């Protein structure tokens, strides 16, 4: 499948339009879904193309925390925050680079929520989750709100088209027993909000494959259904809300993007580049296609990732045996910090140490959560009753590795990592039980069995695409907008950089951008 881009005339010669709509959405996560409802609920006919048979990708996976600050939402659970304190954070993070989206994404929040929740499918919550970086405006509880726990029920025959959480859907399961919680109750309501407008059709197993363009402007898109190819006319445009590049290993190699295909956390098969090619291929000028929303991965037997979060012991050493950054920041610093500490394998992968505090497990957060059991018949985790047993196992030196713990150690029982500031950050001491220590991110690792997993780069999406304006619209290399096509989400080149700033940030950014790209169609 290659995006080329199909011109009408040439079409005329041969097939001609299978349907019609005003707003065409390609993709099903929270962005796609959002600009969806937002052209149903005034008015303009609607068809969403999920290429899967199951809506959300990796909106569907996610905790549904959400970055839409100084709204409705947060005012009701009376935050001390408001629309000029999260541009202050963004501001102080990026700078003057994508100011304008800065401002857009902020200044926009407040009428995203008040129009969503306005549907009676949809209501969100403040739910406390640090914002990731010290500077003027940070959120020490944080500012994301998250769509309440969904009783699958209430949605009838969506409960079934929506993609399960990783702990089932990697492993043939669908919906484990209680609520749809996180990106399943997003997706889910969502879902049955652009459902209750009567405007929207909603497809499984569409593939966007071709944008056509008459005259240079996008009219519509020819879209893959069971075998037969259709024609679908977007009179006013065509949302492209379907993902990154994380699925593409050969889009990945070329961009020069760290990590892997195979230890994304993105759906196996489904984010492949469609939409940033089929925007190329019209005209679309791309950027930060080198980027990611980065993570850590604990490697399975299979050779893809687990999302390693809110880390709460052990400690991690590269190659040599050494510690090399503090194992409890976010995510996304943890990864670029392992990609810049990478001398040709020093780093990628690292192993996280940790003893038998957790009964075997390993002191973090695992989406999925594969058992010990599983990953030390694969070898992927080793274990040992010394340090020294450990090191053989893993190929580390063994007296470096020693040095390395016994330090670690006495920094646990003085309650300060000298080296690299552990514990010191509201992000770092958010995951962590009370242990009878000083500082409760550090605890000794001196309770037998030792064990060593192995951590790669992994990936919740890449975060360079097309290049947008405040509305949404795709832009050519010099600056003039393609005629009726939009992107959001991680088609679209993030107005973050190198950043994440904090938790749900990739979320509020579709949302706002998916929301403003339907304003824009409704003229
Ligand atoms: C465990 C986990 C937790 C996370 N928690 C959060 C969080 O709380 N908040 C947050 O902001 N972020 C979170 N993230 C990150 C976030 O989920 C993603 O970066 C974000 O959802 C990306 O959304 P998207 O719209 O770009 O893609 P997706 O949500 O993956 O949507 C893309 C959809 O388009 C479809 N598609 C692809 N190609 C085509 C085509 N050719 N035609 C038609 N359809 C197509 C795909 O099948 C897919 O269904 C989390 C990630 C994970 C893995
Ligand atoms: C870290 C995270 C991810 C990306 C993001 O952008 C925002 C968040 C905050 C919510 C957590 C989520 C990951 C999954 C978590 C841990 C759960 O299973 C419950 C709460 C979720």
């Amino acid at each position: 499948h290659h995006h080329h881009s199909q011109l009408e005339n040439l079409y005329f010669q041969g097939s001609d339009w299978t349907s019609e709509c005003d707003v065409l959405v390609v993709g099903s996560g929270g962005g796609a879904l959002t600009g969806a409802y937002t052209a149903a609920a005034q008015g303009l006919t609607t068809i969403v193309l999920e290429k899967t048979d199951r809506f959300g990708g990796t909106s569907a996976y996610s905790g549904a925390s959400i970055w839409l600050p100084g709204t409705q939402v947060q005012e009701r659970a009376g935050l001390p925050d408001s629309t000029e304190n999260a541009r202050t954070y963004l501001r102080a993070l990026l700078g003057d680079a994508e100011s304008e989206r800065q401002d857009a994404y902020v200044e926009t929040a407040p009428a995203v929520v008040a129009l969503l929740e306005q549907n009676p499918n949809i209501e969100f919550e403040f739910r406390a989750f640090p914002d990731y970086y010290k500077a003027e405006g940070r959120m020490d509880t944080g500012r994301s709100i998250n769509p309440l726990d969904l009783d699958p029920a209430d949605i009838g025959d969506l409960a079934g088209k929506v993609r399960p959480e990783l702990d089932q859907d990697r492993t043939g399961q669908d919906h484990a027993p209680g609520p749809m919680i996180g990106g399943r109750a997003l997706i889910g309501r969502l879902l049955a909000a652009v459902q209750s407008t009567g405007k929207a059709e909603l497809r499984t197993e569409s593939v966007l494959t071709s944008l056509i363009v008459e005259d240079g402007r996008v009219v519509g898109a020819e879209v893959e259904s069971g075998g037969e190819t259709q024609r679908i006319k977007a009179n006013r445009g065509v949302l492209m809300a379907a993902g990154g590049i994380e699925g593409n290993a050969e889009m990945r190699e070329q961009a020069g993007t760290p990590g892997k295909a195979i230890w994304s956390m993105g759906p196996f098969g489904a984010n492949t580049g469609d939409a940033i090619s089929a925007g190329i291929a019209v005209g679309g000028a791309t950027a930060l296609l080198d980027q990611a929303w980065f993570c850590p991965g604990v490697e399975q037997p299979d050779g893809s990732a687990a999302f390693m979060v809110g880390v709460r012991g052990g400690l991690v050493v590269d190659s040599a045996g050494e510690r090399y950054l503090n194992e409890s920041l976010p995510y996304d610093q943890f990864g670029r910090a392992m990609d810049a500490h990478d001398d040709n394998g020093s780093a990628v992968p690292s192993f996280m140490i940790f003893d038998s505090r957790e009964g075997g497990g390993l002191p973090a957060i695992c989406i999925p959560n594969t058992a010990p059991a599983k990953h030390l018949e694969a070898g992927t985790w080793v274990g040992a009753d010394t340090l020294e047993e450990l090191a053989a196992k893993t190929g580390l030196p063994a007296d470096a590795l020693r040095s390395t713990v016994e330090k670690f150690n006495d920094a646990a029982k003085l309650g300060v990592d000298e080296e690299f500031h552990r514990g010191e950050d509201p992000y770092d001491a958010f995951f962590c039980p009370p242990n009878g220590g000083a500082n409760a991110a550090l605890t000794a690792i001196e309770n037998g069995p030792f064990y060593a997993a192995r951590i790669v780069l992994s990936d919740l999406g890449t975060k360079g695409g097309l290049v947008t304006d405040v509305n949404g619209r795709v832009l050519r290399a010099d600056g003039s907008a393609i005629d009726g096509l939009y992107a959001a989400g991680n088609t679209s080149a993030s107005l973050s950089g190198r950043f994440y700033p904090g938790p749900g940030v990739p979320l509020g950014t579709a949302m706002v951008f998916s929301y403003r790209a339907a304003q824009d169609m409704a003229k």
